[PDB]
């Protein structure tokens, strides 16, 4: 959904297209969709963290969840059951598997009765059934890359005060986690999110990253890592992350 049909294993949409998700087409308010996405993401993060899963596994589950709701509505598919299913699938793909049973017990421990009521009378079965729909929906395209690897690789190429750079990376890593609550992973490649979270940390701390480039350059510092990315794109990404800290966002893109 969002735009055409044929931009599905091109897994990227303009923010504009995000006004046309299945849920919005069915009448759901943009702010409510945004909240359901943040709630589902944080649920996958919390469940996965309780199960001790590696951060790349939590991120893969969240990317599957965001892609799922480009083709189906929150009206039909309760968000926490999708979250559980996406984490279950991601643990298999990333070779850190967990029993469905254990994901369910963990969900029960973190959700109140009304939230856990989404799982119905047979929670394990609801998740196992949904996995088939999930796999078809994400076109069995299971391998995903996240911004964290690129944040580390690019920061390693910065030459300057080790303590300012360390701080930049710690702040930027928090911003990558935060970005997983938004639809940013459906808008830009993970290399561009990594440069944007470094750009955001630099702006917040008044750090001149341009001064840490290993050789002097005419063009914008990030042009050594990604090609033809205008500053306006980095600023858009920044604003969408900072929205999470300004109240509780609920700005579902358009």
């Amino acid at each position: 959904s969002a735009n055409l049909d044929h931009t599905k294993p091109c897994w990227y949409w303009d923010k504009k297209d995000l006004a046309h998700t299945p849920s919005q087409l069915e009448g759901l308010d943009p702010a409510t969709e945004a909240r359901y996405r943040r709630e589902g993401a944080r649920f996958i993060f919390d469940v996965g963290t309780r199960l001790g899963l590696h951060y790349d596994t939590l991120a893969t589950g969240i990317i599957y969840f965001h892609r799922f709701y480009m083709f189906h509505s929150f009206k039909q598919f309760p968000r926490y059951v999708t979250g559980a299913c996406c984490l279950f699938l991601a643990g298999k793909v990333e070779e850190t598997p967990k029993k469905c049973k254990d994901i369910i017990k963990t969900a029960r421990s973190l959700l109140n009765d009304v939230q856990f009521g989404q799982f119905g009378d047979d929670p394990k079965e609801e998740v196992m059934v949904l996995e088939r729909i999930l796999l078809q929906t994400i076109k069995f395209d299971l391998q995903v890359e996240h911004p964290y690897q690129f944040l580390l690789k690019y920061a390693k190429q910065l030459k300057g005060d080790k303590n300012k750079i360390q701080k930049l990376v710690q702040m930027a890593w928090t911003f990558v986690n935060d970005s997983l609550c938004t639809t940013l992973s459906l808008q830009w490649e993970p290399e561009i999110i990594a440069v944007a979270v470094m750009y955001l940390a630099g702006r917040l701390c008044k750090f001149e990253i341009q001064e840490w480039t290993s050789k002097p350059m005419y063009r914008r510092w990030w042009e050594q890592f990604v090609q033809d990315v205008p500053v306006d794109v980095l600023e858009d990404i920044c604003h969408q992350i900072l929205d999470l800290y300004s109240q509780g966002k609920q700005q579902m893109p358009h």
